[PDB]
């Protein structure tokens, strides 16, 4: 047997209709008990399990999967989630780390990529799978993506040692800090533009073991609650004025992800560059990420944004860059130089170095 | 014969290396004269054409294509381009509208989607093709995408009546106000996520005539130089503070595209909503576009951002929404209500209104 | 309420492991009764339905869907299916046509595209949906695609009037005579390379009503049991000898789909062309389909295969071409010329004519 | 400088219109001389090169590329090409092997995948790139894919040591024995369904060095002219009769690729299985390939085709399987068992073992 903790934070997967809109819905364990694909009643009685503990039916062989449902309160639409919600989830995982062999987190899709990226950084030396999942359509609606997304997440966590924060949706397992949301309606909502999926499910399960990170059994789990909250993301647009950039970069901001054009470029107008220089003088750290879905930030143009206190984000998603910025700025007693060096490293599999 | 004006504004397609970086490069016509795929010298002499006028070799059939090169000064990396540059381009087109059957604009990739979207709005009642193109690699580097992009743009503009601002790249013709840049390195740099390409080139040329907009021969070209400059784009991120939104939405801003999560949703924390309400009270107009590449802003969640002075952008790209905002806010003597109604219409083929 | 007949012919969707291999598995209705997504017990009792009749939970809106399971015997791995099996299925549909509003057919994936194409031709003037579906993984294996494929097929048939033989898999509804199997392991096993899907399922259901064929309420269903069995498919390969083609095209063969290279081309070596000419003289009809997954057979090269008794298959799949060949050669009392004219028409939505 | 041999065998890339159809067109070198992208006249005079030798303009960096054009006569539409044409090409390569650093072969698209696969087997221990290319549209038509396909092939061969037979089209370099033709009209005519491209061209050139085969500098080039001609491909279709299979598998056939359904399955009707058994008794060797574009032949069904003298083709393209069959059956003095063992190995990167 392998035992999982299923953390239900909210999201459409569990929502219910109220006043003509979808809102978070409690009572997950109650529903899942009634579904044979999610709970094997015979086995529960035959083994006299507790009532909190659900049991998946068996595959041919491999261990049997048991799981406990922890329903957070209040449950959230993921558009309301922030760094503090992700820290709380990491702390749940830390508190129960020794009792379970893996974790599944049900989450709204709206900020799932940010949550996966944040958790990836918060869970240092992670040894066990932490699989986020969600749905475009609630599990209570007959035709939905929720059933198979949740089951897949549980079976991945229950059966494979993938020591990473991942996202499981639509038969694919992505590295959490590589994903971004690309479709607001289709079941294929997420893409990992600069990395293959870690796994695919079909007639068989194919895992990219060449990509999956190695378990560091020697090192203990270190959960970083020290994540810098004063970080932001700023998307450049043509003609963005220096005065607006000045206002945006005022204290107490400590870091910003600049989402630039193409291969990492912005306007070369001197008043704008002067505001970036001024911010650097104040100690602000800036990461240059491309607005483009695919590819990498590279130098080469006179408009390339590089310079004092600007670190290239290379091929990172903006979600990963913001999480990494929060993580690195939250580390105690480092110099600015050192913080910039850490930003330029691949710390969790989020960035490919050239 | 069909005659085209080729407007060279800058971009990597024409850049040269200086001090280890790419910068705009002058002298386009001089290079193109020397290239048989771009200039048929025999025909030029045989017909004694001017020296400014280049001539493409014959294509399979159809009219022969002649073109004149107008090289802007100064030439720009497109990351430095703004509404005033796009207005200037629209004015060049207006000035020479009667003399040519179509236009090709060489432009940097970095802001090409914005430029295409802006021009789409500025050129009201457009009757002739305006094809933007560019390249990931300069035409002076041997291994490049520039040659075939420029040629294709000229052949599309020269041979088909597609009365739209389009982007041509990597054998595809997109509707200009539907494109966005998706890849910073590959030759397939652009995507039209919520609309098919208007055309594809292979062994044959396939055109989606069911999509292409109809020529309104009755109506004259009206070029809008009255585009509102004080518009912005603001991308929401988890936990974005109300104080930062407040600072961003201060006067003199007149309109903003809010790029929200998923199907059009944002934090429901009251301090943030209050800043949006306050901005609306000051007369700011807001458009709600999704951060997601594909799909549409739709109501349905309690976190759906809707309310006073917020118009849904449905399936619009953010580049289109920003252009449409600039256009609509620049129109004289309209009420805030009327401006909002216009933002909710499909004015140039940039937005699909939902199905019943 | 709308009532469906669910015809279970076999396929991996229902298979069970025996002696270390998958083989067809009986007892479908028994399993489906125990699954709340497939059977609403409350509603069954509340309405006192029969035991053969299952009832789906309510969908968002629209009519409630009831269905009856017909389990064929013997059940087949679809690799063993032939024209006669497909004729039998068409006859089941014919026998029960008036009693149900639609049909779902559970079928193996291995020959599903051929089955869908054949049924498309056999069911002339079809007025109601006939939705084929299947699975890469059996429904009794916990982690599978079978649950959602079967449910979707039933909901599509139960809720929409799409008077076509279709294939439903992995959230997509394809025109049956436009599909081909492209992946032997992934859940996205099928593609419709030269036509959009007729429908897609996500948060919403999107249907291409401008593609869907119109119901011809005036005309009765005519089921063609007269399908020519002596048709074949021959894939050209570089250097294929004239002698082998000769042997392949011997009587009693009546028709062949030639799968040619690229835009419809073959070797121009005279000995091979002469065997094709000889076959034509004997009365064989040939259809030229491209080996390429996407695109169309078009003239333009000196190696283009065209000539006596060779009809261009344009953008047809090979499964559609073979079915259409069987159909057209089975029609009574037509000349060879007339049969060629019919092959050159779009008879069921399987072929796009140039324009 | 690096020197290439450009072998022009025919194909649409060079065709001309005659009597309303495209036919092979001579005079390639004459055309290429007049194109600045293909020939740097200044450099030619400055260096006083021969008139047969063309010179590419300088690329960004790396060695300068010179090439000689060998125009075969007669030129062929690739639909007319056979094992003997491919052997002749291999022999051209062998004859000139020491004089050049790489080879490009202009070829028709219709049978390019078969040609690439055949050459891959014929050129044992290949140390240098052999890049096939072609076009959907002739180079003499103004709007074409030919210019950039040919240039790219020359630059890839001229600048990288990829010791494989490859196909270059539409900015991608595929492993030759992994490709198949998927589109009869679009410029993206080819796909490598079970392997990534070896390289992609965009703003930069990205090479999958993890996939590219290693140069075996110890071993000499061995060109196999001993390729078995009596091999065939047979595509199964539903209800295919035993009598037709019997006729197809008659002597003198020595090997056949059976293209089966799905994961490698066929009818289990006894009369058909008996004909396969009979062919095996006669010494015929059979390879089981899937009709499906993507995936692999795997056991698992009762209808799985396996047995005496049947080797699984796993994930091979049919073009590769046929070439490998021709190669292995052409090897002198091997037992049937040894031949089957060789068919079950990955000999050139064409097959992924489980
Ligand atoms: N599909 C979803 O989960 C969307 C929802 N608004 C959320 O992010 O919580
Ligand atoms: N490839 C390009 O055109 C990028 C360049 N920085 C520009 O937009 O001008
Ligand atoms: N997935 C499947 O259904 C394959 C099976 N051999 C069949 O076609 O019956
Ligand atoms: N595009 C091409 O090259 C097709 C031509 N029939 C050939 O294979 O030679």
């Amino acid at each position: 047997e392998r035992h999982l903790l299923l953390i239900y934070t909210g999201g459409a997967l569990g929502m219910q209709s109220k006043g003509g809109v979808l809102v978070p819905g409690p009572g997950l364990v109650t529903l899942l008990r009634t579904l044979p694909m999610f709970h094997d009643k015979e086995f529960a009685q035959a083994q006299g399990l507790p009532d909190h503990a659900l049991a998946l039916p068996p595959a041919s062989h491999g261990p049997r999967v048991l799981y406990t449902v922890l329903e957070c309160q209040p449950l959230l639409d993921s558009s309301d989630m922030t760094i503090d919600d992700w820290i709380r989830i990491a702390k749940i995982i830390e508190r129960h780390y020794e009792q379970y062999q893996g974790f599944v987190v049900i989450h709204g899709t709206d900020t799932m990529a940010s949550g996966a990226s944040m958790l990836s950084f918060m869970l240092e030396n992670l040894h066990k799978p932490v699989i986020l999942t969600g749905a475009q359509v609630p599990i209570r609606v007959l035709w939905n993506d929720a059933r198979e997304n949740l089951l897949g997440a549980l079976l991945v966590a229950g059966q494979y040692i993938i020591p990473e924060v991942c996202l499981f949706m639509n038969s694919q397992l992505f590295r959490g800090n590589r994903v971004t949301k690309v479709d607001s309606q289709k079941f294929e909502a997420f893409c990992s533009p600069n990395l293959s999926p870690l796994a695919t499910v079909g007639a068989d399960v194919t895992i990219a073991w060449d990509l999956v990170r190695k378990v560091k059994w020697k090192d203990p789990l270190v959960v970083h609650s020290n994540m810098e909250h004063d970080v932001a993301l700023l998307r450049l647009y043509p003609g963005i004025p220096a005065s607006l950039v000045r206002a945006f970069l005022q204290p107490p901001l400590k870091g910003v992800v600049l989402e630039t054009f193409g291969s990492g470029n912005g306007p070369s107008k001197p008043d704008l560059l002067q505001e970036l220089r001024a911010a650097a003088q104040r100690g602000l750290i800036m990461v240059n990420c491309s607005q483009c879905l695919r590819g990498s930030v590279t130098p080469g143009y006179a408009t390339s944004l590089a310079g004092a206190n600007i670190v290239s984000g290379l091929d990172m998603t903006s979600e990963a860059a913001l999480a990494k910025l929060s993580y690195v700025l939250g580390l105690p007693e480092l110099s600015l130089e050192r913080r910039q060096e850490l930003l330029a490293k691949d710390l969790r599999g989020e960035m490919t170095l050239p």
